Protein backbone atom coordinates (compact mmCIF):
# COMPACT_ATOMS: atom_id res chain seq x y z
CA UNK A 1 0.00 0.00 0.00
CA UNK A 2 1.13 3.67 -0.33
CA UNK A 3 0.87 5.51 2.89
CA UNK A 4 0.37 9.34 3.26
CA UNK A 5 2.51 11.91 4.81
CA UNK A 6 2.67 11.54 8.43
CA UNK A 7 0.25 13.14 10.19
CA UNK A 8 1.60 12.38 13.69
CA UNK A 9 4.98 11.74 14.31
CA UNK A 10 5.71 9.43 17.54
CA UNK A 11 8.23 6.83 18.84
CA UNK A 12 9.65 4.67 21.40
CA UNK A 13 9.07 6.97 25.03
CA UNK A 14 9.35 6.04 28.80
CA UNK A 15 6.64 5.83 30.81
CA UNK A 16 7.06 4.95 34.66
CA UNK A 17 4.53 6.01 37.61
CA UNK A 18 3.95 9.76 38.19
CA UNK A 19 5.40 10.75 41.59
CA UNK A 20 4.53 12.06 44.71
CA UNK A 21 5.10 15.52 46.01
CA UNK A 22 5.73 13.84 49.62
CA UNK A 23 4.22 16.89 51.45
CA UNK A 24 6.39 16.68 54.39
CA UNK A 25 4.61 15.18 57.97
CA UNK A 26 4.23 17.79 60.74
CA UNK A 27 6.65 16.39 63.09
CA UNK A 28 9.01 16.01 60.26
CA UNK A 29 12.08 18.05 62.19
CA UNK A 30 12.66 14.80 64.80
CA UNK A 31 13.44 12.63 61.54
CA UNK A 32 17.35 13.29 61.43
CA UNK A 33 16.73 11.07 64.68
CA UNK A 34 15.48 7.58 65.36
CA UNK A 35 11.80 7.25 67.20
CA UNK A 36 14.53 5.37 69.95
CA UNK A 37 17.17 7.94 70.55
CA UNK A 38 14.41 10.67 70.67
CA UNK A 39 12.68 8.16 73.61
CA UNK A 40 15.74 7.82 74.78
CA UNK A 41 17.33 11.25 75.34
CA UNK A 42 13.78 11.81 77.71
CA UNK A 43 15.05 8.43 80.42
CA UNK A 44 18.74 10.01 80.01
CA UNK A 45 16.99 13.51 80.76
CA UNK A 46 14.93 12.32 83.99
CA UNK A 47 17.82 9.98 84.99
CA UNK A 48 20.52 12.97 85.20
CA UNK A 49 18.36 15.03 86.87
CA UNK B 1 7.67 17.09 -7.28
CA UNK B 2 7.11 14.32 -5.23
CA UNK B 3 8.98 13.94 -1.59
CA UNK B 4 9.97 10.84 -0.15
CA UNK B 5 8.67 9.71 3.23
CA UNK B 6 10.80 11.85 5.93
CA UNK B 7 13.93 11.22 7.14
CA UNK B 8 14.25 13.22 9.96
CA UNK B 9 11.19 14.44 12.01
CA UNK B 10 12.14 18.68 13.61
CA UNK B 11 10.05 21.35 14.86
CA UNK B 12 9.86 25.12 16.44
CA UNK B 13 12.23 24.82 19.72
CA UNK B 14 13.05 27.95 22.13
CA UNK B 15 16.94 28.56 22.18
CA UNK B 16 18.34 30.85 25.07
CA UNK B 17 21.41 30.83 26.86
CA UNK B 18 22.64 28.18 29.22
CA UNK B 19 21.97 29.18 32.88
CA UNK B 20 25.82 30.65 34.66
CA UNK B 21 26.32 30.59 38.15
CA UNK B 22 24.23 33.09 39.81
CA UNK B 23 26.20 36.17 41.55
CA UNK B 24 25.91 36.08 45.27
CA UNK B 25 22.97 38.83 46.23
CA UNK B 26 23.19 41.22 49.11
CA UNK B 27 21.32 39.49 51.51
CA UNK B 28 21.59 35.69 50.28
CA UNK B 29 22.58 34.61 54.17
CA UNK B 30 18.56 34.01 53.90
CA UNK B 31 18.49 31.83 51.55
CA UNK B 32 18.53 28.42 53.44
CA UNK B 33 15.07 29.70 55.04
CA UNK B 34 11.88 30.51 53.04
CA UNK B 35 10.89 33.93 54.13
CA UNK B 36 7.31 32.83 54.94
CA UNK B 37 9.71 31.22 58.25
CA UNK B 38 11.74 34.07 58.60
CA UNK B 39 8.44 36.37 59.24
CA UNK B 40 7.02 33.75 61.17
CA UNK B 41 10.04 33.44 63.39
CA UNK B 42 9.75 37.41 64.03
CA UNK B 43 5.87 36.90 64.56
CA UNK B 44 7.44 33.84 67.06
CA UNK B 45 9.28 36.20 68.85
CA UNK B 46 7.36 38.98 69.52
CA UNK B 47 5.01 36.11 70.34
CA UNK B 48 6.71 34.65 73.18
CA UNK B 49 8.38 37.36 74.43
C1 LIG C 1 16.09 17.73 77.48
C2 LIG C 1 15.78 16.35 76.96
C3 LIG C 1 14.55 16.31 76.09
C4 LIG C 1 14.50 17.40 75.04
C5 LIG C 1 13.23 17.44 74.24
C6 LIG C 1 13.19 16.47 73.08
C7 LIG C 1 11.85 16.35 72.41
C8 LIG C 1 11.62 15.03 71.71
C9 LIG C 1 10.81 14.04 72.49
C10 LIG C 1 9.54 13.60 71.80
C11 LIG C 1 9.79 12.83 70.52
C12 LIG C 1 9.39 11.38 70.59
C13 LIG C 1 9.57 10.62 69.29
C14 LIG C 1 8.29 10.08 68.70
C15 LIG C 1 8.04 10.59 67.31
C16 LIG C 1 8.91 9.97 66.24
O1 LIG C 1 10.03 10.48 66.03
O2 LIG C 1 8.47 8.99 65.61
C1 LIG D 1 14.35 36.96 66.07
C2 LIG D 1 14.82 37.60 64.78
C3 LIG D 1 15.51 36.65 63.84
C4 LIG D 1 16.19 37.30 62.67
C5 LIG D 1 15.26 37.70 61.55
C6 LIG D 1 15.97 38.25 60.33
C7 LIG D 1 15.06 38.53 59.16
C8 LIG D 1 14.02 39.60 59.41
C9 LIG D 1 13.12 39.88 58.24
C10 LIG D 1 12.35 38.68 57.75
C11 LIG D 1 11.59 38.90 56.46
C12 LIG D 1 12.46 39.33 55.30
C13 LIG D 1 13.62 38.41 55.01
C14 LIG D 1 13.35 37.38 53.93
C15 LIG D 1 13.37 37.97 52.56
C16 LIG D 1 13.31 36.95 51.43
O1 LIG D 1 14.17 36.04 51.41
O2 LIG D 1 12.41 37.06 50.58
Amino acid sequence: IDFSKPFMSLGISIMIKKPQKSKPGVFSFLDPLAYEIWMCIVFAYIGVS
